[PDB]
């Protein structure tokens, strides 16, 4: 009956030495943590310590070469950090980046351990840099290692290889790295909702479309819900949960739920362009709590309006703690999107028929 929370100020040390106004700001996590104190949520949680991921733990999802390259950045002079960052899509690197990425992952491992050992029922991880764009072999989109993917594998590593993990990715961007890491996996169901715009929206790949349903044994275990045609909000996200996320998740019967919880679909976010409310995120969290006997871990991904993300993630933690959720026609293109995913996944999920 207990909610865990992990936060460590040391993850603020990752920074952009060339553009101090880059939106993936150190203050993202400190503003969220402060808001939890202001709302008297922090004192209601069980504090879970951060730790470093080990390199062996990173090898659950990443190549030895990728690990060694990111690790080599901690001793680089600035022009070599610039060159290295430029070898990726939308990455900046400081000497502290690698350690911060390790702390983000190890924090999530400790939270998953706390859940799976029964110390807490659910947990929230206020971490940066984010993870879901990171691939096996490369960094991408502000992400170095795929924290959520690694946490799924870590969870399997302390229970059984086939532990059913559901990852719900409600960051406004597609988690390309998460999709690829689990594309052939039927033990990890990946469900992403994301702005798509026929490939115009970052990370700009048709991999994010609704017809990418997984490969081989994982066919049916990758659910992309792509939005086209501009701003979406609470109605569209509630309908996507109602028609797709929750029926599929209930059929899958996960033993652990991880939320890749970006808050860049929030009202006010300058990169997402969407209008999901803090109350909306509260309802999404409360629905996911009905899964997996409540074993839910909310992991911060993106989200760039400091006030928006502080309010939205605090609302999610309020739901984890058992507070009552707070108090409509869809954009026509959202109906088109939902029906496209429904047709793509009806062959795999009887609940959609
Ligand atoms: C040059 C810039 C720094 C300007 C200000 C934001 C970025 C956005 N370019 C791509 C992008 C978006 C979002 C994420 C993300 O991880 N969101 O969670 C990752 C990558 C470019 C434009
Ligand atoms: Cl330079
Ligand atoms: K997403
Ligand atoms: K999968
Ligand atoms: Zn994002």
């Amino acid at each position: 009956p207990i909610t865990g929370l992990v936060y460590d100020q040391r993850m603020m040390l990752h920074h952009n030495m060339w553009d101090s106004h880059h939106p993936e700001l150190p203050q993202r996590i400190s503003r969220i943590f402060s808001r939890h104190e202001e709302l008297r949520l922090l004192s209601r949680c069980h504090r879970i310590p951060a730790r470093l991921a080990t390199e062996e733990e990173l090898a659950l999802c990443h190549s030895s070469k990728h690990i060694s390259i990111i690790k080599s950045s901690e001793h680089m002079k600035p022009r070599d950090l610039n060159r290295l960052g430029d070898e990726y899509n939308s990455i900046f690197i400081s000497n502290e980046s690698y350690t911060c990425a390790l702390l983000a992952a190890g924090s999530c491992f400790n939270s998953a351990q706390a859940i799976l050992t029964g110390q807490v029922r659910n947990a929230v991880a206020i971490v940066r840099p984010p993870g879901h764009h990171a691939e096996k072999d490369t960094a991408c989109g502000f992400c170095f290692f795929n924290t959520a993917a690694l946490t799924a594998r870590y969870a399997q590593s302390i229970t059984r290889e086939s532990l059913r993990v559901l990852i719900v990715d409600w960051d406004v961007h597609h988690g390309n790295g998460t999709q690829h890491i689990f594309e052939e996996d039927d033990s990890v169901l990946y469900i992403s909702l994301h702005r798509y715009e026929d490939g115009a929206f970052f990370p700009n790949s048709e991999d994010a479309n609704y017809d990418k349903v997984g490969l081989g044994k994982g066919r049916g275990y990758n659910v992309n819900i792509p939005w086209n045609g501009g701003k979406m909000g609470d109605p569209e996200y509630m309908a996507a949960f109602h028609h797709l996320v929750m029926p599929i998740a209930r059929e899958f019967a996960p033993e652990l739920v991880l939320v890749s919880a970006g808050f860049d679909a929030a009202r006010g976010d300058p990169l997402g362009g969407f209008q999901v409310t803090p109350e909306g995120y509260a309802h999404l969290t409360h629905q996911l709590m009905s899964l997996a006997a409540g074993r839910v871990l909310i992991i911060l991904e993106g989200g760039y309006n400091l006030t928006s993300i502080s309010e939205s993630m605090s609302m999610c933690t309020s739901m984890l703690l058992g507070d009552s959720p707070p108090s409509t026609p869809l954009k026509t293109s959202a109906t088109v999107s939902i029906n496209n995913v429904l047709r793509a996944h009806a062959p795999f999920w009887s609940s959609l028929r």
